[PDB]
Formats: C-alpha cells, structure tokens, sequence
C-alpha cells in the first residue's frame, strides 16, 4: 500500500503533471435529484469521453463538454438519462473511456 | 520508456506473478472465420468476465468458461455473435472486466 | 505503449495530484559551476531525501531543505560537495530517497 | 485496488512470470543468514543487488548466474567479507535498475 514507485514513474515519465478528479455533484431543482458531475482539473493528454452507469444500468457514452479555462470538465447526466437527472437514492458510476484502446477507468461513484 | 519501477512495485505487493495473454485465435469451418480466443495462463485473483467488440460494435459481456487445469481460458465468440464467427476482415477487441469496479482493460485485438 | 491505466490508477488512489519536477539548475560564481537544483512543485506526501552522484561518484544522501511556500524545493550541491559547486563539465544525477523503504528514483540528470 | 496496474503489465508484455518470494539460507551456526534465493527473477535486464546490513550500506556486487530453474541467489558472504549476517541485524536487498540507477527493495529481514 505504498505506491511511491508508481508516483515517481509518472514523475519521470511526464516531468510536469497536475490533475484533480474530486467529485462535485450538482443537484437539481428538486434537490433529491443529482443532475451533473464536475471535475476541477481533468487530464487533457487525450480526448476522453465518459460513460455513466445508473444503478447498474449502462447509460452509454456521449460527447464530452469542452474543458473550460480553469481546467474543469463537467458531465451532464441529463445528456445520458433522457433529459432527467438521477435520483440520489440510486448509485451512479462514471468511467473515463480511453479513446486509444477503449479501456475504462472508474473516476467517480455516488452512494 | 522504462517501466521497471512498475514491475518492481508489483513485485513488492505480490512477490509471485505468472500470466500469459498471448492471443490464440482459433479459425472456423471456412478458414476466414475467427471462432474463438484462448489465453494460455490468465490472471485468477478475481472472477473476470470478457467483453467483445466487433468492428466498433459492442457484443456485450457473457458468462466465462472455466479456467482450465493448465491455467488456460477460452473466449468463444460464437457465444457473443449469436453462434457465428467473425470474418478476418472485421476488427475484434476483447476486454477484461474487473468485477470490483467495472473497469475494462483490452487484452486482445485482431 | 500507453500508460493511461497507470495515470487513472493514481486518480483512483489519490483524487488530487500535482507536481512539477522540471529541472531549474542554478549556476555559480563562475558561470560553469552548477551549485543547486530547484524543482517547482515537489511531492509532499513524505519528507523525501536526495542523493546526488557527481560523475558516477556517490556524494551521499542529505536532509532536504524545507518545501517552500510555492511548493518548490531546492537541493544545494554545496552541502554534498564539501562547500564547492560541481563543474558543469561533469554529469550529475539526483535521486529521491523514499524514507520508508529506502528506494531511490531518478528525478533529474545533467549533461 | 491495483488491477489497473496489473493489466498494464499484461498489455505491455503479453507473457511474463516472476517470483521474488524470499528463500533465506541459514549458516553453520543457525543464528546466521548466509544468502537469499529468489525462485524466478526478472531477466529483461542484468540486475544487480545492493545489501544494507543494519543501516550499513555494503555496496553492490556482480550478480550470480541465473540458474536453470530461473532462480538467482544473493550471497551475503560476498558482501560481508566472507561472513554471514547475524539474524539479530536488519538486512535490506535492493534491485539496481542498470538503466537509470534506481533502487527498489525486494527483500527485508526482521
């Protein structure tokens, strides 16, 4: 459970690097509804896309919003859930889809 | 570049490690049809399942065949493509699905 | 071929990560003398130490100077070289020393 | 959960097997560690080993030949001037990456 060997592999591999995937869940007009997810600074080395899983159900992948001036990127669950937000009773999982190999890495989970 | 720092990080966590994901593509009744995939020694720390993508198209996930006594495991594309094999013209991608987080890692491509 | 899986392992392990190990080599009173090295933003999860080898010769390990307000950290080669700087003619390697396991990772190299 | 790192190693090298499970060899008075044996080492590089005995750096030595079964042995008599290391003392064994000079801990005694 000490990954300093992994950390400095990245240090040696990419001399400068900075990211922040701390989840910011945006609520909706009835507050019991989660409408979106916001990352403060996303990785930009590749055009990543996002897949949303609502309570086990695959909502698919959709075109990504542009990374904004502060480095943030937003996932709008209304794009995935047919114009609706996801109830807070339900579990939400968000994966990044690597465009090069098609891999998927879990980057946010609710409940 | 040089990923020995990643190898010896795994060495520190799991002293023992052995795998072989060399793709063995088995052809079908016309030799131009790919029917299955065999990995000589798969990882067994978790019950992995497989996802198959035929020329960009998601064929989904299916229950996995048992890991054989020699460590092998077989992906039967007839299970994923409704009993037919994939033509050598099409691209096929096979992902391992981590049952813990739902991650997907590509382990074979034609 | 593609280490995005290692990046996103780190996203999962530590939501936020930010570093810059771009070498800023500080020259000395004769311009051909390299007296110190500064990293703009170093990793701070442990009090790392640094080992300097001057042209294959081990000058040893020394305590780090405190991480500065801007996150930078500097290695002063005079602490390693008996009060004198290293000529820019010779090759310099700087290793990070993980204080918990004693591992050593190369983070900067000159000429 | 580090499966994402594991399938990175799979992706890069289809086939790989190693075992650094420490096998400590005792000495003529049993209160002595004479050597360490790794059952199957990585051989993609000529790694060397550095020993630290109770905080003391004993340096690097040429590595013993990798044996037919894939093993490699570190002989503490080579590092400790023809003597074994008392078990009361701490032993650390680092692999030296010959390419960058990195050092990764692969064995530790008490």
């Amino acid at each position: 459970t000490n990954d300093s060997a992994v950390l400095f592999y990245i240090v040696a591999s990419q001399k400068k690097l900075s990211f922040d995937y701390t989840p910011n869940w945006g609520r909706g007009s009835p507050n019991s509804y989660i409408d979106n997810l916001t990352f403060p600074r996303v990785l930009t080395n590749k055009p990543y896309k996002y897949r949303v899983v609502k309570a086990g159900q695959d909502l698919g992948v959709r075109d990504s919003y542009s990374v904004q001036s502060d480095g943030s990127q937003k996932v709008n669950f209304l794009e995935y859930n047919a114009g609706r937000g996801i109830a807070d009773t339900q579990t939400i999982q968000v994966y990044v889809v690597d465009p090069d190999n098609g891999n998927q890495y879990l980057v946010a989970q609710w409940k």
